[PDB]
């Protein structure tokens, strides 16, 4: 197995599919990367998860889980992990941090620790939880942001980008078993968007991620900046959108060139009693659910849909079971598992154009 | 080491502070049993732990739970494990189920699979759990309730009660290892409760719990409800009130003789942005939060006040990491069983009608 090769094996319009081959397994792209979780089918399940590296750093520590054997041992997965490099902390938690052009750190904890990030320090950490592939470390600019702090961010982060590739470089270990991710920014403006994938091609990356978006824009706008930012990239390497999205947020990046995603979404709205299913989301908790007889979707071949009627999750929920929460995530991420199959299918088809057509119909007609 | 003996070292009023010695170690009473889970400060640290059976019973089952070495090695807790019956979601599934004199049937999953609660099912599968504290397999009495509805409803349970009994002496090593307590029913109705009473105390168990509470009905008509219900079970023997409660309605209902709890209060508030304090509860969530340099709560010694402030909860919460619930989560186990060390000492001490005074002249002024 090679280190990284992705391939393209068909393509239509703007979309691909195609495989990431590593040393511990391939990647059917598009791909929906799944949170991965400490260690307590096969049509529902992932190639690849991901592990939150500022969670981490903090519990139990990366130090800590490199001891343990890594991220493989911590989760229990033999196959490829990528980590993130804190540069979504970075904004998330911006009121704890103080910035500089050296990195991040983040305000002392009440026991004298202190946690601080840079490009060679999240590089360090990333490999420390024994990541497959590596995010460059960058600012995920917050949105809406003025073109003049957009613009300061991104160079900022391009010169954290060219700091990352170093970093990864210098230890042989990682450079030689694991990738790297370039990190695009410049919030919704075409100019920085350019600006920063031509910082990022000189450098060059392995694959490409389109940052800063999945921060409240809406889907339209989140669209409108994909139209003209994937095409900046490689075309011959991986683009992942970090943090999108909903399932017709997928189709549509899909349709703008997107090979890569990961979202809160599934495990958020499960706990929250939201269901995806190809007639839409729905709202367990509705009065209407109380009696369906139904499975949560009728297509669905997860182990909850085989064995889980709407009417058990909605009176579980209401009765204060969290197992009604549990099924609720567990369909929702395998529902994710098989929007992506029907979408690798329909692009090795030459249909994705009619089957996005088809899904955004149903989806949005909520005919549940 | 005895099966089950319940001493009483001091006594102030009505209030009682002791030990419940088992095989598998000791109980300190008052006591506060949180919810176990799967394996992944002393002075935070519960003497027992408790089995959600119905939980257990579809996930991952109860055959494959005791396979694997019952519920102490399932949690990775060798001290004593409390299990419920069933009785409670009798009440809160009802709608999923039929309810006959031999026992409940839940309705049929879309695999075909079937789940049925009896006197004799329920105390098996606390068997297989491998459970120290067995309760007997009753009905928590919806509330509100007619005085006729109460009465069926409690004369019911009565006979499911002497059926527990006898299912739980039939097995040898149950009964020789493992501690059975009683299910009072009656709802809020004094003359119901005096029979139930009468009724367990003729069958005879280990313990005596107060069922049908904490089901919605405020605390001024628990108190009323204790306030008569405690005196009519046997004094030498412990007395747990299920489901309750609030720090405030624990100090009450110690002040009233019971010496056991449970609680979904911890882990839900937990989730919610609700920490429990000695200045009363305090939502994370407001914007006074934002820059507190201080712990959840000043004295508290639990792993997250000494090295987490208000304002890092706060930002992680309003960042969207899970991480922050977790935090407050595991300070509200945790203060929950200094309360109980709190309570147990002044009892001990002869104090605690002065702590119970103190305690919620503080905790309702609010001043965090
Ligand atoms: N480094 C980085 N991460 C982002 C994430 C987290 C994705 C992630 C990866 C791996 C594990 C967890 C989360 C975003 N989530 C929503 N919008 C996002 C934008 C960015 C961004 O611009 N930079
Ligand atoms: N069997 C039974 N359980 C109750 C519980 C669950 C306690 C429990 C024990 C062990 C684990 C979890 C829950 C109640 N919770 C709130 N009110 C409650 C009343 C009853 C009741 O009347 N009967
Ligand atoms: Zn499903
Ligand atoms: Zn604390």
């Amino acid at each position: 197995r090679p280190r990284f090769s992705f391939s393209i094996a068909a393509r239509e319009g703007k979309a691909r599919t195609g495989t990431i081959e590593m040393k511990r397994g391939v990647i059917r792209t598009p791909a929906f990367m799944p949170v991965g979780t400490a260690a307590t089918v096969r049509a529902t399940g992932a190639d690849i998860i991901l592990g939150n590296t500022y969670h981490l750093m903090l519990r139990p520590g990366a130090e800590r889980i490199a001891k343990l054997g890594g991220l493989h041992s911590f989760m229990g997965w033999d196959r490829p992990i990528l980590t993130d490099s804190g540069g979504y902390q970075v904004m998330s938690l911006s009121s704890l941090t103080k910035q500089s052009e050296e990195g991040v750190t983040f305000k002392s904890h009440l026991d004298g620790s202190r946690h601080m990030l840079s490009p060679e320090r999240s590089i360090e950490i990333q490999h420390l939880l024994g990541s497959d592939i590596v995010m460059a470390f960058d600012e995920c600019t917050p949105y809406p942001a003025t073109p003049s702090r957009a613009a300061s961010s991104m160079e900022r982060s391009m010169r954290w980008a060219k700091r990352s590739r170093d970093a990864f470089d210098s230890r042989k270990e990682q450079a030689e078993n694991a990738a790297l991710f370039g990190i695009q920014q410049g919030s919704v403006f075409e100019n920085l968007r350019q600006q920063s994938a031509d910082a990022l091609a000189e450098i060059g990356f392995d694959g490409y991620a389109v940052g800063g978006l999945a921060v409240g824009e809406g889907q339209d706008e989140m669209f409108r900046v994909l139209d003209f930012s994937v095409p900046m990239l490689p075309d011959d390497k991986p683009h992942y959108l970090m943090g999108v999205g909903k399932p017709d947020d997928i189709v549509g990046a899909v349709e703008r060139g997107i090979d890569m995603f990961d979202c809160v979404l599934p495990t958020r709205s499960g706990r929250n009693g939201q269901a995806f299913t190809w007639d839409g989301p729905i709202n367990i908790r509705n009065a209407r659910f109380s009696e369906d007889l139904k499975p949560l979707d009728s297509e669905c071949h997860c182990a909850v849909c085989q064995k889980w009627s709407r009417a058990y999750i909605h009176h579980l929920i209401r009765a204060g079971e969290i197992l009604g929460a549990m099924l609720m995530t567990e369909h929702n991420i395998a529902f994710y598992q098989q929007l992506m199959q029907k979408i690798r299918d329909s692009i090795s088809e030459g249909r994705f154009s009619q089957f996005a057509q088809d899904f955004r119909a149903r989806y949005f007609a909520r005919n549940s």
